[PDB]
């Protein structure tokens, strides 16, 4: 399962950069 393993923490970083994406996207959203 670690090939399993491996996807998943690749994901998490992926799901970092969305969170990431959606912080600033909020911050534009209160600024606009």
């Amino acid at each position: 399962v670690n090939r399993s393993t491996a996807l998943l923490k690749s994901l998490s970083a992926e799901r970092e950069r969305w969170e990431k994406t959606s912080e600033t996207f909020k911050n534009q959203m209160s600024t606009i």
